[PDB]
C-alpha cells in the first residue's frame, strides 16, 4: 500500500510500495521516532543532520542505522570508545558507500560493547543499549545497538558485525533476523575489527527477505580487501521456494548441555515444523565441535594482540597480576595458536562433511533468552553465551537467525547454518521458517511497541 | 682451622669451627662485604643495623640473608614492591624464628622478582640482581638476590622460596646449592604467596651439608601452617653413605628439547660419574610429564588470582586488551582448573610409580646457563625457565639443584628429584655428586671472586 500507517513497522519492501510522498518523509520520520524511543532504549550513539532526501537508486529514503565502528563520512565514529568519542572517518566503508549508492540514507550510528568486545553491549563506554521488549534486559552485543534499533522501529535495517556470533546473537535477543554471510562475501574494509579471519558484516532486518536484499547490496569483491571473492552468490532468487524434501542436521552437543527450557520449545517446535514442510530432520555427532569455543577464544583474541590516605596494595597487586596474566597469554598463543588453527581446520572439516549429506545445520542461535543488565557477572558463562553461533565463523559458513516465538515472554532465535557459498538456500531455508511459523502473522514476527 | 683466610669462602660447618674472636667478627664482615660488593651484584635490597653478636645457639655469630618476601623484625620487607617499599611487618616468620633460635644472624634482605613473579630477578621494582659469574647476566630468580649474596660470599647462606622453581633456578645459575623440601616439611607463615599447593621455603648454601643443616632447622610443624606435617625427616644422618648400588631414573622427555649444549654435556658427565659410584642409571618415559608447565600455568596463577597532545588511542587499545585478556583467563580458569588437577594428579601419579622403582630422578636443572639482563623479551621462552623444576612442585617432592661443571663458562646445575619424603635420601645422592665431582676442589664448587 502506498500509505506509511506505523512507521515502526516498516520493511524495506514495504518502502518500496510507498508514494513518493510518503517514501520522501522516512529519513525525518526515523529521526523523530529516535527522538522518541531513544531516550528509553539508547540504541544510538549519534544520529546525521535531517537533510534533503536524495530521490537516487532504487532503496531511496530507506533509513537504516550503522554499528558505530563502521565507519562513516558526515558523523563520528566512535567504536562506543571513550578516546574516539570525536573521531571523524571522514571516509564510508565499503558497505556503507554500497548501501548509499542503492538510495539507502545512514541515519545514525547504533552503538556497540566497545571496540566490539563483548555479547551484551553492557561494555560501551557511554552506556548500555536496552532490548525493545523488557528495558531491563540486555539487547545483546556485540551488536545490540543495531539489533534493539530495528526491533524497536526506529529505522528500517541495519548493518552490524560477527566476529563470533555479534550479528545473529543480538538479533536473536532482540526478536529480528541476523545475517552472517559467508567468508568473503562482505568487505571489512572500513570495519574498525581486530580478526582477520573470523569477521563478517551483516544485516540485521524485519524479514528474511529483508536481509537477503542488504546482502544483495553490500556483498561483493573490493580490491580494499583482499580477503573478498570474485564469486557472486545470488541471495534472493531461490528464497521463496522452501524445503520439502531437504535433509536438516541438529548437532547432539546442543543436548549435552543445560540450556534454557522455553529455548529447547521452540527450538524443537521449529524442527517438528521443518518435518511438517516435507524435510527430514536427524541428529549428527560432530566429533570435534565441542573444541569450537576453546578454539575461538585462542584465534579471536591471538589475532586481536597481533592488530596521604596510607592505600595502594591492592590496586598494585591486581596491576602485577593483570600484567602477569597478559604476558603469561602471549606465551600461550605462540604455544598453541598453530595448534587451534589444525583444530580449526577439523572442526570445518567435520562441519564440511555434515554439509556433503545435510542441507543445513540447525540450532538454537543462543542457549537463553534476553538477561538482565548487570546480571551476568560470571566470566565462564558469559563467554560461553556464543556457544552455537561460534562454529560459523570458525569454518567461514553462512548462518542465520530467525525468530521463533518466545521464553519467558523473550524472543527466541533458531539458527541455520549452510555450507560456504551456499547463502541462498540458507536463505531458503529461513524464509520458510518465517513464512510457516505458528508464532507470525503473515509471516512476520511481533515487533515491540516502546512507551514513549 | 680457627681463623677466618676468607670471609667469602666460608661454610657454616666451617664457621662452627672458628675461635670465638674470630667468629664474633662475622656480622660485621658480612656488612662489609655488601658494602664492597653489593654495588656490583646488587643483590640486597636492604642491609641490618650492625649490633652487637649474641653468643646464643650453637650457629650463634652466623651471617645469612634472607629473601625480600619472607617477613622480618627489624627490617622492612618490600617484596621488591614500590608499593611496600617502607613496609614493615614487626613480625618473624616461623622460617626466621628458627633461624635466629639456632643462631644466625639475619644482615639483610634479598631481592627478587615483585611479589616472587619471576624467574630472572629482573622484575625487581628496584633493580636487576646481577650474577657474580659475569654481572651482565641474570642471577635467576625468583631467589635471585639470595642466590648471588651466597655465590658472591656476602654472606654464609640464604633462604629463598620455590613456587615452581625459584630456589633451585637461581641456585642452578649462580652456581650454589638450592633446596626445595617435600611439601609440608616448611611453614609458610610469614612468606607473602600466592600459591599455597605449590611453595616450600628452601634454603641456599655453598655446600650441599649446609642445605641439609639449614633443613634442620627451618623444617617442622607450626600450628600457623595447617599444611606442615607432623613427620620428622632427618636430612643430615645418612648424607655421607654414597650412591652405590642406586639406580637413577633420567626422563626420556629431557632429550626432546633442544638444550643448551654444555648443559647436556654436563648433565652427560653426571651420570657417567654416578655409574663409575656403583649407581645404574636408566632412562623411563613418564606419559604425562609433557603437560607439566601447561598444567602449572594454569594452577600457579588460578591460585594467585584467587589469593592538549592529540594521544592516546594506543594506550586505551592496550588497557581494553589487557582488561578483555584478564576476564577471558578468568573464564579458562573456571572452565580448566579441575582438569588442570586431574592432569597434576596423573603426573604425580606417574612420578611417584617411578620412584617405586628407582632411588631418584636426575634432569639439568635449568636448559641454560645464565642469559643476559633484558636478553628475554620473548614470554614462551620465558615461561620455559622453569621446565625441569616444575614438576617437584606439582608432585610436592623433594629436589635439590647441585652444581656440576660450566657452560660457557657459566655455572651449570645437575637436579636430584627424590620421592616425598625422602628429603636425606635426596640430600645423600647430591652429597657423593659433589664430593666426587671432577669440576670441585675437595669436594667444593669454586666461588666466583667480584672485583670490589
Amino acid at each position: 500500500g502506498m500509505i506509511d500507517l506505523d512507521f515502526r513497522k516498516l520493511t524495506i519492501e514495504e518502502c518500496l510500495k510507498l508514494s513518493e510522498e510518503e517514501r520522501e518523509k522516512l529519513p525525518q520520520l526515523s529521526l523523530e521516532t529516535i527522538k522518541r524511543l531513544d531516550p528509553h532504549v539508547k540504541a544510538f550513539i549519534s544520529v546525521r543532520e535531517n537533510v534533503s532526501v536524495e530521490k537516487k537508486g532504487k532503496f531511496w529514503g530507506i533509513p537504516v542505522a550503522i554499528k558505530d565502528n563502521i565507519l562513516t563520512l558526515g558523523m563520528r565514529t566512535t567504536c562506543a570508545s571513550r578516546i574516539l568519542e570525536n573521531y571523524e572517518s571522514v571516509f564510508d566503508a565499503t558497505v556503507v558507500k554500497k548501501m548509499k549508492e542503492a538510495g539507502f540514507v545512514v541515519v545514525g550510528k547504533a552503538n556497540l560493547d566497545e571496540f566490539a568486545m563483548g555479547s551484551s553491549t553492557e561494555r560501551s563506554a557511554f552506556f548500555p543499549t536496552r532490548n525493545p521488549w523488557d528495558l531491563e534486559r540486555v539487547p545483546g552485543g556485540s551488536s545490540g545497538g543495531s539489533a534493539a534499533a530495528v526491533s524497536a522501529g526506529m529505522v528500517v535495517a541495519a548493518l552490524g558485525s560477527d566476529t563470533g556470533g555479534s550479528v545473529r546473537q543480538p538479533a536473536s535477543l532482540c526478536g529480528v533476523v541476523g545475517y552472517k554471510p559467508t567468508y568473503g562475501l562482505v568487505s571489512r574494509y572500513g570495519l574498525v575489527a581486530f580478526a582477520s579471519s573470523l569477521d563478517q558484516i551483516g544485516p540485521i532486518t524485519k524479514t528474511v527477505r529483508d536481509a537477503a536484499i542488504l546482502m544483495e547490496i553490500i556483498s561483493g569483491r573490493d580490491e580494499n580487501d583482499a580477503t573478498t571473492v570474485n564469486r557472486k552468490v545470488d541471495f534472493l532468487s531461490e528464497i521463496e521456494e522452501g524445503v520439502s524434501g531437504m535433509k536438516f542436521a541438529v548437532p547432539e552437543e546442543i543436548y549435552e548441555h543445560d540450556i534454557e527450557e522455553g529455548v529447547s520449545e521452540r527450538f524443537e517446535e521449529a524442527l517438528k515444523l521443518l518435518e511438517r514442510l516435507g524435510a527430514k530432520v536427524e541428529r549428527v555427532k560432530i566429533p570435534h565441535i565441542k573444541y569450537s569455543v576453546a578454539t575461538y577464544y585462542v584465534i579471536a583474541p591471538a589475532e586481536a594482540s597481533s592488530n596521604t590516605r596510607n592505600v595502594g596494595f591492592g590496586e598494585e597487586v591486581r596491576r602485577r597480576i593483570m600484567i602477569g596474566t597478559f604476558t603469561l597469554s602471549a606465551a600461550y598463543y605462540e604455544a598453541y595458536f598453530n595448534k587451534a588453527m589444525k583444530v580449526r581446520r577439523k572442526i570445518s572439516d567435520e562441519l564440511n562433511e555434515v554439509l556433503s549429506q545435510y542441507d543445513a545445520i540447525l540450532t538454537p542461535t543462543s542457549p537463553v533468552t534476553a538477561f538482565k543488565i548487570g546480571e551476568i557477572k560470571d566470566p565462564l558463562t558469559y563467554y560461553l553465551m556464543d556457544i552455537f553461533t561460534i562454529p560459523a565463523n570458525l569454518a567461514g559458513l553462512p548462518a542465520i537467525s530467525v525468530p521463533f516465538g518466545f521464553s519467558n515472554n523473550l524472543p527466541v532465535g533458531v539458527q541455520v547454518i549452510g555450507r560456504r557459498f551456499a547463502d541462498g538456500k540458507v536463505f531458503r531455508i529461513a524464509r520458510a521458517i518465517e513464512k510457516n511459523s505458528p508464532y507470525n502473522e503473515n509471516g512476520m514476527f511481533p515487533l515491540p511497541e516502546v512507551k514513549a
